[PDB]
């Protein structure tokens, strides 16, 4: 039967670029815990599958003036890709355009700076400018903070709208290493920031969740493939797979 | 007028609770609680009416492993007695191959509730012996997760609350709650849960960490137009703070 075009973009501990001297070729230059997911999906429901990293290199956003989306979720909505296996944010947006599976892992935005401070949440940030804060462009956590009603949020919003330029970044990778070289604090997916803080001993999480929300497999609005990749999460998450997964992916520091 | 939704739900504090009141109260006004104050948001996104009906066998759902046949709440809906169940009704591999549901609105694990002053640690002390006694609702998705599960502990767990089932097992979590205060009995219990009745008993605690990790959803019958429907509204209301904020008013030691 016809393999499964799964898009996906590069973000460590979901997916990377296997390390080696050789070349790899196809499927098999990728792993993660993304990957070790596709691959049980593929084996639970009895599909083949191309990994194809999406052509812009984004999550996904709707333009506030031409009303498309991009990233990942449009490779979808345009039926380019059968599956979306990626640390992808099942949100309201986007899942009245696409369709979602029930999810795979839980999170909430949260804030990644230094240690040592006194800057506790974000209202702390919020209420000053010196020390700058910022998102991935065109992902999940700059879409909550561009429509949140919550003062709080909405005055965060209104500052990375400002200096977007240099506060919105491309990457995660692009947050971190801002983090690490400037007076910025990164507004950042709590999942990430455990895997992070594991390894920079230096950085921490600031504050609680800011919100709650779930990674998903994507799919094409209508697909069949959504509920029956549910039931395979649901009966991963039963046996301890998924756990055990996390714990492979995410492995500390004095304290 | 549109027919009213037929509403299946079950008391559980903080979920669902009757009102207290002097004067008798009729209908759904009877209720309220964090289900009840999602299911008035949901029926005005969503725009329908609705009656509330506790489940009538007053269990959450189970298979006979006999007769195949469901139970509870999930039997209603499998059945079309009800049009949604609104409840802290955890989303389910067995159960999603027979109703649908949302996505959830709440996320959880199972834990242990247990008197405080213990070595004991975990689920592995606890299974490793026997004096101390333990269990959890009968019908419900602790028990079946335990009687489904490979893992060498909890299978050791199973095997021991089926022996003991008639005295283990039991039929609400604030029958189990007194199990755990009137005898040497440790309860298996959802954390949300957990976390609701040690804030108001001071002398229980959660023992250990979450064994694993689901979620409560709306539950439809198979092929509803209305699961979709109300992810939607669940989603909605999560990006407005609207679920956080009635998880502080219901869990407000
Ligand atoms: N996981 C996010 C991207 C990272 C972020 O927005 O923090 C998404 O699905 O858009
Ligand atoms: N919430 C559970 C009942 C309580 C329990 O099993 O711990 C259910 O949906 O079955
Ligand atoms: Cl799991
Ligand atoms: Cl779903
Ligand atoms: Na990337
Ligand atoms: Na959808
Ligand atoms: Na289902
Ligand atoms: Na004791």
């Amino acid at each position: 039967n016809r393999s499964l075009i799964v898009t996906t973009i590069l973000e460590e501990p979901y997916v990377l670029f296997k390390k080696s001297d050789k070349p790899l070729y196809g499927n098999d230059r990728f792993e993660g815990y993304c990957i070790d997911l596709l691959r049980e999906l593929s084996t639970h429901l009895g599909f083949t599958y191309e990994i194809r990293l999406v052509e812009d290199g984004k999550y996904g956003a709707q333009d506030d003036v031409n009303g498309q989306w991009n990233g990942m979720v449009r490779e979808l909505i345009d039926h380019k890709a059968d599956l979306a296996v990626a640390p992808l944010a099942i949100t309201y947006v986007r899942e009245e355009v696409i369709d979602f599976s029930k999810p795979f892992m839980t999170l909430g935005i949260s804030i990644l700076y230094r240690k040592g401070t006194p800057i506790d949440s974000a209202d702390d940030l919020a209420k000053q400018t010196k020390i700058e804060y910022g998102a991935v462009e065109d992902g999940a956590t700059m879409t909550f903070f561009k429509r949140s009603k919550i003062s709080t949020y909405d005055k965060m919003w209104a500052f990375m709208s400002s200096r977007r330029q240099s506060v919105l970044v491309k990457s995660n990778e692009e947050g971190i290493q801002r983090v690490l070289t400037s007076d910025y604090a990164f507004l950042m997916e709590s999942t990430t920031i455990e895997f992070v803080t594991q390894r920079n001993c230096n950085l921490t999480q600031i504050g609680g969740l800011i919100d709650s929300k779930g990674y998903g497999v994507g799919t094409p609005m209508g697909s069949p493939y959504r509920d029956k990749i549910t039931l395979a999460i649901l009966k991963l998450q039963e046996e301890g797979k998924l756990h055990m997964m996390k714990e492979k992916w995410w492995r500390g520091c004095p304290e």
